[PDB]
Parts: structure tokens; sequence; C-alpha cells
């Protein structure tokens, strides 16, 4: 349907097994809902060593990919995309990742993902080949691929058959009734829907003010939300 | 030496080769500076299926992790871990992941992290199991193993012999010194030293007020900060 093709530049395609032969992500490959296509810039080299690092200029202690391999790994990525992928590299540098943007990333029927490794790219590189610098949070990571997998994971979630609003979410229980002493609270045994839906969306915007309030802010609560909220705060204030 | 014990749950324990097998947190793992021990909630249960999930009180489309094998399986890993070993669930309800974050859970010698599927686990587990809850930005995931990983080479990195202050990276270039007609800054060919660190620092501190003004709002910028951040400007301004 709405298939999404992912291609992916990595010097540990491997990794990318987590994803593709499990879970979620590993029925939607299977089901041909997500196509993940890996290139290894080890393959472009042309040395016997196959080497994949390069020296930065300038100096300093760290290396960068080689320019050489990647940049052809990359062009043959793109040439088996075709037209209108979005080539992304992966680096604390770059744009934050949150919902709304994976929500934008998944508008795109083709992506090309590149696994920075070292130091990262050349940054001239990233003014010929990258469309968009995204970051995946403000930490750092031994390389891209974890970051792509993540990216691939959250955006797979809006492929229609992958799977069967501001707020954090309310407290969930199941079985047994009665677990180490604590209960479950019997609004959720008492059958009644719509009170049901009330107390989850009470205890999400509850959970949301106390641990997250800057998420509140940001949002345009609606005229049950803002009851829902200042009951919420006024049994917190007992 | 400072070496790092991680006790995982999960349903999907093979994913982790992804990280157990390949690159720096592979070598980690091979040169025991790192040890990650996997249990999977399946090995606990005992009726014929193997059933890992159940149903939430009070209805709803999802399901939860089943309480019983999870339960079990966290308390054999805290068995195995003896004490002192801190319970992390990883949520998008969870404190939200940064490097100062990560610097944290590293001074942990020892961590269990619980990879959550479905719509999660029971609120009593997060009561009587979990030590913290994390997160490792806001978006939604298929399930808690990326995020576990994520967290696992984050902090991998703060294992002495893994590896070989607040603003973006600079840009870095290495061979050719003339790429798609684009050069290598002088100065980085200058061999002068001094030179090189200010005009790395210049544009550390260029990039992080251009793309991420906010984390500068964050730090106690040094005498010398103040001034190439200040040069920065006047140059962007013209
Ligand atoms: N945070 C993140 N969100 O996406 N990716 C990351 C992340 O930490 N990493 C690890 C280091 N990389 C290689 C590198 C080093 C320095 C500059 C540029 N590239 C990028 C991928
Ligand atoms: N963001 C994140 N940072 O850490 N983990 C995540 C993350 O998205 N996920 C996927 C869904 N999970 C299972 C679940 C669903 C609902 C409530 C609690 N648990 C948690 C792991």
């Amino acid at each position: 349907g709405s298939h999404m093709w992912i291609g992916v530049i990595s010097l540990f395609p491997e990794m990318f097994k987590a994803i593709t032969e499990f879970g979620v992500t590993g029925r939607a490959v299977k089901h041909n809902l997500l196509k993940v296509e890996c290139w290894n810039p080890r393959d472009f080299t042309f040395d016997k060593h196959k080497t994949v690092d390069d020296r930065p200029y300038g100096g300093g202690p760290g290396m960068l990919m080689m320019v050489q391999p990647l940049r052809d790994a990359i062009h043959t990525a793109k040439a088996a995309a075709g037209e209108g992928a979005k080539v992304i590299y992966l680096s604390p540098q770059g744009r934050k990742l949150d919902q709304g943007g994976v929500t934008e990333l998944a508008q795109n029927q083709k992506l090309i993902l590149v696994c920075g490794r070292y130091e990262g790219i050349d940054e001239r590189l990233i003014q010929t080949e990258i469309d968009e610098e995204w970051s995946i949070g403000d930490y750092v990571l031994t390389g891209g691929e974890l970051p792509a997998m993540t990216l691939i994971d959250a955006v797979a979630r809006f492929i229609p058959g992958v799977l069967g609003d501001g707020l954090l979410d309310c407290p969930h229980y199941t079985r047994p009734e009665v677990l180490e002493g604590l209960t479950v609270p019997p609004v959720l045994m008492s059958g009644h829907h719509e009170e049901i839906r009330k107390w989850r969306l009470k205890q999400s915007l509850q959970r949301t003010w106390l641990r997250r309030p800057e998420l509140l802010e940001g949002l345009a609560l609606t005229d049950e939300q803002r009851k829902l909220l200042k009951e919420a705060q006024a049994e917190h204030n007992s």
C-alpha cells in the first residue's frame, strides 16, 4: 500500500537484522510493507585492506569516514532508489527527532539513511549528498546504526498494515487483580466505558503535568481536557 | 577495570546481537569490559503456547506484557546481578535521556534493562520492580529493545578501554583537498595548532548558536568562548 523503501549506508549492515528479522518490523519486511536495503562502503573500496577511514585535515585524535568509498556507496543507493529519495545523515548535530518529526519523515516513500562512524563524515559530503540531518537525542553513540534503526522502527509504525495526542500515557493494569498488595483501580473493573475513558484521560493529563509540564505548554487543551486537568491538580493539592 | 554488567529482559534477545557482535560495543563484550546478559519472559511461561501478553483491565485495543512471566524473568535477572543493580524501564513516560543522564547511568556497575512490548507493563510492576523509568526521546517505537541497545551503547563509551563540552561539533574534513569544487578551509592545512583549535571551537559555537540556541543558554561560556561566539555572530551579521 503506502509501502516504504529505506536504503541504508553502513559499515555494519548485519546490525539491521535486529529490525528486519524480528517483531513488528520483521513482519513488515516479510509482508513487503517495508523494504530495507543496505550498502556497505567497505564493498566500494579498492585497496587491499579495504580501508574505510581517513585522517582529518588539521589533525586531532579521531578519524573520519573515507570519502570515496562512502560517496560511491551513497551514489549506488541513490541509483537504486530512483527519484524522490530523501537522503538523511544521523548525528547529534541534526534536527532533534520527535513524533511530529517522525510523522514528517514517514510521508517519504523512499529514504536513504547514512550511518556515520568515527568522528563522522566530511562536511562537504553533507553539503553535496545529504538532504537533511537528524538527531535521535542529545547523547553520543558509537555510530549511526542504532539511530537509523530507531528511525526505521518509528516511521514503520505509520505504514498501513504494520500495526495490528501530545500527552503521556495512562497507567495500565492486567491480571492479577491484586499484585503484592496493590489493587486495580475499581473504575477499570466497572465496565463503564465512559468513566474508564475519562479516568484514563485524566491520568494521562496528571502524569504529563507532573512529569513533563512543558509538553502541556505546547498543547491547546480541549474543554474536557482542561476540566480533567483542573480536577487532577485539585486532587493532587488534596 | 570499571567493567559494566547489563542484564536485559526482552522477548527478542537476538536483537542484542547488533551490539554484542559488532563494532565498538562488540569489542567491549569480547574484551570482557561489557557483559550483556539476556532473559526472555517466554522462557518463564508455563502454558503450552508460551503466552507472554495479557488483556488490560478496563478494555481497550491493546495488550500488556503478562505479569507472571515478566516478573519471574526480572527476579531471575536480579538474583544473577546480586546487590547494587539498578532496574530500568524504557518508555516515552520516562525521564528524558541526555548525555548528562548517560554519565549518571554509567556510574552504575550493574544495570537491568526491562524491554516493554505491546502497550507496556503493569503499573504495579513499575511500582514494585522498577527503580527508574527513562525515555530515549519523545517518539514512539515498537518496543524497548532499540532504546535499551541505545542506552547500552551510550554508557559503554564511558567504560575505560572501550574507546580508542555542551556544544555541537565543528565541521571536519578529510581527503581530497577539493571535493566537487569545495575546498578545505586553509587554516586546517596551516599546521598552526592553536589557530586550528580556536577555529574549531569558534565553528562549534557558531553551529550551536545557529542550530540549537537553547543549548547555549544552559552553558556558562568561558571567556574565550564568549569572545569567539561574539566574533562568529559578528561575521554572520556580515
Ligand atoms: N545522537 C545521535 N542521533 O543520531 N546519531 C547520533 C549519534 O550519536 N551518532 C554517533 C556518532 N556519529 C558519527 C559522527 C560523529 C561526529 C559528528 C558526526 N557524526 C553520528 C551518529
Ligand atoms: N521513546 C522511548 N524511550 O524508551 N522507550 C521508548 C519507546 O518508545 N518504547 C516503545 C513502547 N514501549 C512499550 C510501552 C508502551 C506504552 C507504555 C509503556 N511501555 C516502551 C518502549
